[PDB]
């Protein structure tokens, strides 16, 4: 709850929420992805007049990192305005996370700084993945 | 669910796989959803030249059912040609399933008829859902 | 473009489909109905999700239903909404899905009073990316 | 010779193509987004074992810009390995672009550097947009 990298994750995630583009849901979400070498990529949800075309904070962050060449992820924290609920990643974000590993941490936070940690494997058990298309050889 | 419906659901899932439009991945998937009153709705994956625009069998089936006024689901079965492993729903499909409850059954099968069952809740722990947007 | 009879049936079907719309978040109901080459009709409605990006449009619900039942030859698709002074137009993602199955078919963008504007898929998605690209 | 900003866009778009994560299609795509103040944001397609969960280069680039506070877009260029055919944005990407304006440019290129430029409006006529969702009408 207080290791340096945890503090960094929570602060960045909380800060990233400020850039959210969510005029439809008015539900801002921020995310901060921590890579293996210590770099942090932030993200926020970006909605669309046509709801299906919006994107979640977690994926905004992951897509940013990958586009810049980072594919080794250590952890990701998520922030929202819900004070009485730990903000949890939707199934779609869990699947994208899984595309890059099942062994990394997801910090589901509350505005007060408290949080619950679960791995991608735990958040997406018996996961569909690269193996289904026989891509691991 | 009733073994009578279980079998009908499992076969419906495989038959649906025949209509799959998947020229890009060449990975056909079929699904069949059983509603509270016994009606079954099936679906298949439908790809698109631009990959993100494709849709999964599970959601094709769920969307079909909802469009007909059915939102009470008891179970959903999934089928593919993957021999080495039970076919499981991707995270996106799990989230759509969750929109309509966490206590129902998901049948992940193999081409030989064997399968494993898990509830939506077990497939999507600590899930985000409608409650997050209430109050 | 097709006969006023098929157009009317498409019209009534999309409006009727719109009644099943699951849209508690936007409270913006949308209905759609498409006509296959052999004259069959398949309809759909938008179906949203707590996580907005996982919702689906009425057009794609209709299209996906038809395909799942073996139909891939489409002649026309009609869209209906509750917008009074706006012809409801298909979003870009729906146009791309429509394109996957041809560019030479009609899209009927209607208003609640039955008035409409019809354009081909090609006209709604010019210089489109398609199966040929791959 | 092309205007300075056009050369930058074309080259950045071509470069972003290298970070493409596309093991399923093996069809790399790069994008470069030019903002009103001159900053360029790049993107690449990032696929998923479950095809529908992938993202296009154009949205990867647009999401990166927005996540950092940039919504004023001037132009975006797309690059691919398709030698004889200008790479055009899919319909989903055109809708995301439209969320932030219809009067800006889209540069559809080929590897040799030649291109066709159309506005978002021209690529997505009679578009559905934020306006259709305004409560007062
Ligand atoms: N022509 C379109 C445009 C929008 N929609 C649906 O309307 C809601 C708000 O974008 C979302 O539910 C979206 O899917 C639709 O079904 N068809
Ligand atoms: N953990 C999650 C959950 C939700 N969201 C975003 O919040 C809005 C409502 O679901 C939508 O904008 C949705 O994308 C998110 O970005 N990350
Ligand atoms: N102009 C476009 C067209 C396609 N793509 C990406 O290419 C792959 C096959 O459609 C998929 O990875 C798809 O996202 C893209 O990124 N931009
Ligand atoms: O949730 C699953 C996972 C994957 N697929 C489909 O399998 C193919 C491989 O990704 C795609 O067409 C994808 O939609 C399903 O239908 N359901
Ligand atoms: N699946
Ligand atoms: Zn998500
Ligand atoms: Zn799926
Ligand atoms: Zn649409
Ligand atoms: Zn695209």
């Amino acid at each position: 709850v207080e290791p340096e990298h945890v503090q960094r994750l929570l602060l960045s995630s909380r800060e990233a929420k400020k850039s959210a583009y969510c005029p439809y849901s008015r539900f801002p979400v921020g995310a901060a992805l921590l890579t293996g070498d210590g770099r942090i990529f932030s993200g926020c949800n970006i909605e669309n007049a046509c709801y299906p075309l919006g994107v979640c904070a977690e994926r905004t962050a992951i897509q940013k990192a990958i586009s810049e060449g980072y594919k080794d992820f250590r952890a990701i924290a998520i922030s929202s305005d819900l004070q009485e609920e730990f903000i949890s990643p939707c199934g779609a974000c869990r699947q994208v996370m899984r595309e890059f590993g099942t062994d990394w941490a997801v910090y589901m936070t509350k505005p007060d700084g408290t949080f619950v940690v679960r791995t991608v494997q735990e958040l997406l058990p018996a996961s569909f993945g690269p193996e289904d298309l026989q891509k691991i050889q």
